[PDB]
């Protein structure tokens, strides 16, 4: 694992908005792991202005996003397509229709999950996967317990996830209760790891994380057996390293 200590946030998006943009160039039709939640805000930002400061294409990429709430349509402004449209998809050139999130809204959230994994071999993998990290140290939404083996899957919400991101609903009985997310597995089997990490909220995490146990008990653990991860933290979320 490369660990990374960015001065700032803004200094961690930029650097992760460059590997993400060499990810695209050296590949034109790659596909993208992509994140939500507050911490790649920044790096989609910068990833735009690159769009305009280089004139960098977004136009044969293909992009898989790690999770998506149960029980939101895609125009729901709580919905991880909605952040994803907002923040990112309607700002470049890319395909519209090459972009993919598991379907909360799906009838059969199990059928939904099983076709999301069959799609994501069926891309040949993730060229890169950018990951955040839950206060808890969850991958996705693959909270402490959760197999290294599994794919994409139902899962119910721990309380510290509802508790972290009810910042972002009008009512805390607003926040969902289920998502679905890609699995340990899927996530490892991308080619290369993104891992961004900011603010004081994730300083525990990062301890635990560099510590290197490895354990169910914290999802982003299995990163150590990934050969290819690339960690950015920043000073506030680096206070309390080992
Ligand atoms: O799957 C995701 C993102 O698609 C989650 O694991 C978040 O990365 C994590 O909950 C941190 O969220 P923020 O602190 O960045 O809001």
């Amino acid at each position: 694992m490369k660990v990374m200590e960015c001065q700032t946030y803004e200094e961690l998006s930029q650097i992760a908005a460059r590997i993400t943009a060499d990810t695209i160039k050296e590949k034109p039709d790659a596909v993208l792991g992509l994140a939500t939640g507050g911490t790649p805000e920044g790096t989609y930002r910068q990833l735009i202005r690159l769009h305009q400061t280089e004139n960098l294409s977004f136009q044969n990429i293909t992009t898989v996003n790690l999770d998506e709430y149960a029980g939101l349509s895609s125009d729901d402004p709580n919905s991880y397509h909605f952040y994803m449209n907002d923040r990112f998809f309607q700002h470049i050139d890319s395909k519209p229709s090459r972009h993919f999130i598991p379907n909360g809204n799906a009838d059969d959230l199990e059928a939904e999950c099983r076709r999301y994994e069959q799609l994501v071999d069926s891309l040949g993998d993730t060229d890169i996967q950018l990951l955040g990290i839950g206060r808890n140290g969850h991958i996705g939404f693959n909270e402490p317990g959760t197999s290294f083996k599994s794919r994409t899957h139902v899962v119910t919400l721990n309380e510290q996830t509802r508790q972290a991101n009810a910042r972002y609903f009008p009512s805390i009985d607003s926040v969902p209760k289920k998502a679905l997310t890609m699995g340990i597995q899927t996530i490892l089997s991308s080619k290369r790891i993104l891992l961004l990490i900011s603010g004081k909220s994730k300083a525990e995490a990062v301890r635990k994380l560099l510590e290197g146990n490895i354990s169910e008990d914290f999802p982003a653990s299995a990163l150590h057996l990934h050969s290819d991860v690339t960690v950015l933290i920043d000073r506030e979320a680096a206070s309390l390293r080992p």
